[PDB]
């Protein structure tokens, strides 16, 4: 019904950011992930548990608020950026290392690298002509990066995340991804391995996140596939022959405008959709590899543990039977009959 709640009203008396009518429809309910200041112990306590919160006062990424296309265009450089394309609004990834196991699928968004003047043109292009095709910017940032985006990078709050790391004991940050996309865009829901904090720059995302102990009604890819932690699920037309326990999905919801961050636990689901007609979305996103395992393990396990262990499995039959396409067979072998 709502899970966003209504929508902020920015300063100024400038009026609504959003409105529902810019949310895309889908067949489960939400419910809001709460919106916190970094000050707030409730914030912390959130983090500290890996449960999503919107931080709306880090100045995380406040000297990238400035950031549009003709600001990046004259000055990130000329480095090569990865540029995804896609006919639908869809954007589903593909692992192109695994795309060997499976030949009987076809990608759909193909990625092309060019310069970053190249995709202001193509971009500028599609709207003066009117056509059906997106593309979205996701580039992992350097330092073949101009003058005064290392200036720029050099302003965000490194004081606030560097603590962020230490008190929840995780790895390092792994990399910066720069993301801007067009308006309508979706990134179909999916889990990462690691933990997230997702600095919104420009423009208005919509941001659903699943708990991980909804595994069983997102079905994953196999994780031999090129669409590994993705949902098989179409969000648009799920089909609940395949997919029943889809019916039981219940979502934690939010849409994030410039300055505020999003902490996306690892292995939490997210599906992230750039609103309609809202123009483009720019984003900058903070991967932190989590905390290493416990010393002694505690029990019952965590919903995450038991999804990696899952993924483990998957994978050591793969390297045990010399083939990934058997894993299945040999899955099914083993419970029909005897587990279900
Ligand atoms: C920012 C985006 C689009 N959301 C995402 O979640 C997202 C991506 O786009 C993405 C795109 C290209 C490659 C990897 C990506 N990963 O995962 C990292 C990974 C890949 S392989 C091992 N690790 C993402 O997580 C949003 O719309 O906000
Ligand atoms: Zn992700």
């Amino acid at each position: 019904a709502s899970g966003s709640g209504e929508p902020r009203e920015e300063a100024g008396a400038l009026g609504p950011a959003w409105d529902e009518s810019q949310l895309r429809s889908y067949s489960f309910p939400t419910r809001p992930i709460p919106r916190l200041s970094q000050s707030d112990p409730r914030a912390e306590e959130l983090i500290e548990n890996e449960e999503p919160v919107v931080l709306t006062d880090t100045n995380l990424v406040y000297p990238a608020l400035k950031w549009d296309l003709e600001y990046l265009q004259e000055n990130i450089g000329n480095g090569d950026f990865s540029v995804y394309s896609a006919s639908t609004h869809k954007f589903l990834y593909y692992d192109e290392k695994k795309m060997a196991n499976f030949q009987n699928f076809k990608p759909r968004s193909n990625r092309e690298e060019m310069k970053f003047h190249e995709f202001v043109e193509k971009l500028q292009d599609i709207q003066q002509r009117g056509g059906e095709e997106r593309l979205y910017l996701q580039q992992t940032l350097n330092d073949t990066v101009g003058r005064k985006i290392v200036m720029d990078f050099l302003g965000f709050n490194w004081n606030w995340i560097n603590k962020q790391q230490g008190k929840r004991g995780w790895g390092q940050l792994t990399s910066n991804l720069l993301l801007i996309g067009m308006e309508g865009n979706v990134t179909p829901a999916h889990y990462d391995e690691q933990q997230n904090f997702f600095a919104q720059i420009k423009g208005y995302k919509r941001c659903i996140l699943f708990p991980p102990d909804q595994f069983e009604c997102l079905y994953p890819y196999p994780v031999h596939h090129p669409c590994d932690r993705q949902s098989q699920v179409d969000f648009d037309n799920p089909d609940y022959e395949r997919f029943p326990n889809f019916q039981n999905v219940v979502g934690y919801e939010t849409v994030v405008g410039p300055g505020d961050v999003l902490y996306i636990p690892m292995y939490w689901w997210h599906h992230i959709e750039s609103l309609l007609n809202g123009g483009i979305t720019i984003t900058v996103n903070f991967w932190y590899k989590g905390a290493p395992t416990p010393k002694r393990i505690e029990y019952p396990l965590k919903a995450h543990q038991k999804v990696a262990i899952m993924r483990n499995i998957e994978k050591m039959l793969g390297e045990a039977l010399g083939n990934p396409q058997e894993v299945g067979p040999l899955l099914n072998t083993m419970i029909k009959g005897r587990y279900n």
